[PDB]
């Protein structure tokens, strides 16, 4: 019993990652095989960053220039080549440690761990999902970027993140390993101004049967509700609406709790309408957003 | 900006987590060196575990009763030794991957992270503090004992914890690596009630100057308090009584943001008494007491 934040195990992760140095400019890298991946801005100086034309400053580029080093030893660059938003440096020793990997893209709701590193050193490990406004709300400092954020399967890590960004806000932008940011942002220091930040219902759904499974029972009613009802006080509390698809990923927490799906989302109406009145549910006075149903079944079951 | 709870980076004690299997019981050992240490409730079945006497069950176990798999591979058990709830399982091979490490005994207040673990394979890293009940509130299902809390200080991981057990109120009590558990728990199935978990104030003023460190200053007053006076307020609203150390420990925090200790104790004084008022401080409704000051101020500056 009880219910945490929980990041994967990161390990697989700490392995692949080194320090990208280039003129001033020092970043977090990614390697894996004989590339090492990294975001484009490396080559740009604070300047540069107000109005960079990549193309143009890469051509001053040789292998040479990018320093990448993997704990306290060197790493030799034959190549590079710019792919989007990101740099992939050839490098002549492929990464012993490289785990399993895919690169995926996810969609906004979807969950990931981040490992911050500074200076291609681990610093932490933190939970956290893509915004539906493709915003992160991550805990990186200057010279965090290139840090990475995965999700494992057993053994194969799936890398869905690289960090580029901060907005003047306080939230994080970034890209997928091919270098395509999330969302509308680009890697230039302008007026950039994220959307707005609903919640992720099919997650509140998915952390309020697992507040069930871990016997925090008391904001179950003796209501029901219907998707479209459901759905017209979801989008007062700006609420992300609810499919059908949702309501089907539900349907195993749905089966192992006996609660019906639309029971539960006429459990989270009440608790929007009325509020939480000073209470908590799994240690928490705020609906918790950033656990998918998958991250629920994986932690209530101890998948390894 | 941004932040987090997080966790230190797991792969260190990764490397250190196999399974024991003790006739039909199988939970996670950790091996440093050539040592494996466990719980001592390894050797019981779920009827001795209702008063066990692990001395005379313990007689009735030899060293090839213990199987210790790590990874795909068995390790050879040369001897054994109980040492108070823990078992030291010596085998014939030093771990590789043994990191520099310590055991410490920390106090309640402190925090650390937790890499759950099923079957000696890393499930999930999480970050948690030891209450000042002595209890901790983990994530912890059937076959997680063993699971091992630990610091890191950049290259060596002082392990402070061990999981054992699960009161009936769903929070849980372990040992230090020494086999002493925290508090007055035992390893065994019985009534066992936890006391007053009240909240750790030195961690809520830490994560209030974090807050003001990222951007979150709305709860900021005009007001200051004296010790004595805040803690007639903390002890009101079952707070951790403030001393001249809690003070002395947050004066780098005070001094990074000009925010006197006893200003920032007249803020929370307020917001105990007033509420959030639906409000929220980095991202939480509910003031958050599992980051200690060296937390913060690792997380603000970006030690790794
Ligand atoms: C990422 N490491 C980073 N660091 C900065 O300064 C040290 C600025 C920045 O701007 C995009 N990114
Ligand atoms: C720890 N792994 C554990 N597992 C149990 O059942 C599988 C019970 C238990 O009781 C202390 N501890």
């Amino acid at each position: 019993s009880g219910f945490r934040k929980m990041a994967f195990p990161s390990g697989k992760v700490e392995g692949c990652m080194v320090q990208v140095t280039c003129g001033t400019t020092t970043l977090n890298g990614l390697w894996l095989d004989d590339v090492v991946y990294c975001p484009r801005h490396v080559i740009c100086t604070s300047e540069d960053m107000l109005n960079p034309n990549y193309e143009d400053l890469l051509i001053r580029k040789s292998n040479h220039n990018f320093l990448v080093q993997a704990g306290n030893v060197q790493l030799r660059v034959i190549g590079h080549s710019m792919q989007n938003c990101v740099l992939k440096l050839k490098v002549d020793t492929a990464n012993p440690k490289t785990p399993k990997y895919k690169f995926v893209r996810i969609q906004p709701g979807q969950t990931f761990s981040v490992l911050a590193c500074y200076n291609g050193s681990p610093s932490g490990v933190y939970q956290c999902a893509m915004r539906p406004n493709f915003t992160i709300k991550g805990s990186f400092l200057n010279g965090s970027c290139g840090s990475v954020g995965f999700n494992i399967d057993y053994d194969c890590v799936s890398f869905c993140y690289m960090h580029h960004m901060e907005l003047p806000t306080g939230v994080h932008a970034g890209t997928d390993l091919e270098g395509n940011f999330y969302g509308p942002f680009v890697d230039r220091q302008t007026a950039q101004a994220a959307g707005t930040d609903t919640t992720i219902t099919v997650n509140v759904l998915a952390w309020l049967y697992a507040a069930v499974i871990n016997g925090d029972r008391w904001f179950l009613n003796r209501f029901t509700t219907t998707l479209n009802d459901f759905n017209l006080v979801a989008m007062k509390y700006n609420y992300e609406p609810l499919t059908q698809d949702h309501v089907d990923i539900l349907g195993p927490l749905s089966a192992q709790t006996g609660i019906a799906v639309l029971d539960m989302c006429a459990s989270l109406k009440e608790l929007l309408q009325n509020g939480m009145n000073g209470r908590t549910i799994l240690g928490s006075a705020l609906l918790e957003d950033e656990f998918t149903p998958f991250d629920v079944v994986r932690q209530c079951s101890g998948v390894t």
